This record gives structure tokens, sequence and C-alpha cells, in this order.
């Protein structure tokens, strides 16, 4: 089998993409955050603290001929970015683009946090990292993906965010179309739940590549791209006027400027994120200084190739046994 799913930027700024999800029977189709850094598959529902429901789409369990509670399971999951979210577990269909997965955990939500409220565009995560770090207790839960796999053609995801435009996740074969030249692939450490994988090095904007291993995260969950703070440091230091800003929270820039591209190495290949995937806009209404897309890892504990990066990418999450990244041009 194989499925098939465009996935739309939640704004302007790409901060975030959706991608409708199937639940139950008949189904209930909700707009999840497909997040490659997580392993939970939650979702608003009618069990959500109502005052902590702003708009989103709820998957009601009771209208569902095919969810069942899975008794005495619960979850509880925090984000890298401080917000968190709670509730109970039942299992039910669910599909992605085609792609059915029957008894999957759907994380009913009893409690989000305020981020999460506040978002009225988002109604829920699909965790694609690995099953070990789902928080169902006492019962660990397997990912959409891991139950899809062995169904699949290939065990295989892939990744294609479009930049202020929609993309696609496939599951289950690589459209050779979708990208130019060849896919390089590298090796993924799984020790810590993660598509963890070393990139070989960067360059800012038509500069040398220099060489150096970077270790961090594939993860379509976070939009920006978080560097250890040399490479950052040398990132804006070619953007005159950007700076470092602890009241508002990393590098900010003038938003006259023109940004510099970006490139990453895979291997001995190269991804070139181009400049305009770098701003994020006025810090607020109005504002002239506007936030950068590369920032520092250094307060987080690991690098993260987030949504800046993978969308310059045709990007393949390959579940064989021996997990391991693609990446191609596009």
């Amino acid at each position: 089998s194989t499925g098939s799913a465009t996935t739309t930027p939640i704004d302007s700024l790409d901060d975030a993409y959706i991608t409708p999800v199937q639940i139950g029977t008949p189904a209930q189709t909700l707009n999840l955050d497909f997040d490659t850094g997580s392993s939970d598959l939650w979702v608003f529902s009618s069990e959500t603290t109502a005052s902590e429901v702003d708009g989103q789409t709820i998957y009601t369990p009771s209208k569902s001929t095919t969810a069942k509670l899975l008794s005495g399971a619960t979850w509880s999951i925090s984000y890298g970015d401080g917000s968190s979210s709670s509730g109970d577990v039942y299992t039910d269909t669910v599909s992605v683009g085609g792609l059915t997965v029957t008894g999957q955990a759907v994380e009913s939500a009893k409690k989000v946090s305020s981020s999460f409220t506040e978002d009225s565009t988002i109604d829920g995560l699909l965790g694609l990292a690995f099953s070990t770090l789902n928080t169902v207790s006492p019962t660990q839960q397997k990912t959409f993906f891991d139950n899809a796999k062995a169904s699949l053609d290939s065990p295989v995801f892939t990744a294609d965010l479009g930049y202020h435009a929609p993309g696609t996740y496939n599951f289950g074969f690589i459209d050779t179309t979708a990208y130019t030249g060849s896919i390089t692939y590298t090796a993924v450490s799984t020790k810590q739940g993660f598509w963890e994988w070393t990139s070989t090095g960067y360059a800012v904007g038509s500069g040398t590549f220099k060489s150096t291993s970077i270790d961090g995260i594939a993860d379509t969950g976070t939009t920006l791209l978080y560097l250890p703070a040399t490479v950052v440091s040398a990132y804006w230091a070619q953007v005159s006027g950007a700076k470092s800003s602890s009241s508002v929270g990393g590098y900010v820039f003038p938003c006259s400027a023109t940004l510099p591209s970006f490139t990453f190495g895979v291997g001995s290949a190269r991804i070139v994120i181009p400049g305009d995937y770098i701003d994020f806009g006025p810090i607020s209404t109005g504002s002239s200084s506007c936030f950068g897309g590369i920032q520092s890892s250094a307060g987080i504990g690991i690098n993260i190739f987030g949504d800046v990066a993978l969308k310059a990418a045709f990007v393949v999450f390959n579940g064989a046994t021996t997990p391991t990244l693609g990446f191609a041009s596009k």
C-alpha cells in the first residue's frame, strides 16, 4: 500500500504545516501537524476542557463506530517549546492520503496548553519519530508509520515541504519526479528516539564550505533551523545590523536586509536554503526588526533541522531495519 497527502502552511510565514487525517467511522477529518520529532498522535476532542478549545475541529469518539477506549491508558507530553497536552486513549481507524491503519492509538486531549488553544488551525499532532518516545502509559503505543510500515510497498515516508506553498507527505514510495539530481542517504542514530543524523558542514552565502560534523535531528514539527552558536554567529555576521536580542529571544535583523543563503552538507552533497526562507518577518506588527530563521541551539541540548532546512529538500525517512535519511535538492 501507499498514501499521499498534501500538507499546507498554516500561515504566511510557514510557521507549521497541516495535513488532513481521517479518524473513525464515519470519518472525522482533522488537520494535524505531522511531527518527525515526536511519537504521539493526539487530537483535540469532545473530552478537551471546553475553555481550552478555540476554533479547532474535535474528534468525538462516541460518534465513531470503530472507536474503542484503550482501558487504563493515559498520555502526557511536553514539547521543546514549552507546550504540553495530556489525556486518555482510544483505538480507531486512521487514514492519511488513502493509507489506512486499523487499531491506531488516538490520544484524546483532556488538557492542552495555551499555545495549542491559541492556534485554531492545528487540531492535533501526528508523531513520526520512533515509537520508543511515545508517552502512552502503562502500555506504550506505536506511531501511525510504525503500524503501517509492514503493509507499505517500501518502509519509507517522504517529506516535501513547500516554501510559502503546499507540499506533500508520501508513505510507502519515493516519487522520483519530486526532486532533482540524486538522493544522498546518511546514517541515523535512533538512540534518542529521533531521526538523528550528522551534517558534514555548512556555508554562508557564496562563502567557502566549512567541513565540520553537526549532529542534529530532522524535525518537521519545529519551524526554524537551530544550530551551534558558532555557526549561527557566522551566518548573521553577513547581515548588516543583525544581532542577537535577549529580549526578543534570538537573532533579529533589519527588515530592509537581503538575506544570504545557507548551505548544509549531507555527505558530499549540499542543500541550499535560499535567503528568503530565513526571513520570519516583523517581530511584532509594523516593526522594522525581523526575526531570523536560523537560531542558536545552545539552550536546547540538540541541533534541530526544522522546517527552514527541510523545506529546501526532498527528505526520505527510511524506516528499514537500519533506518537512514535521504536528502535531495528540488
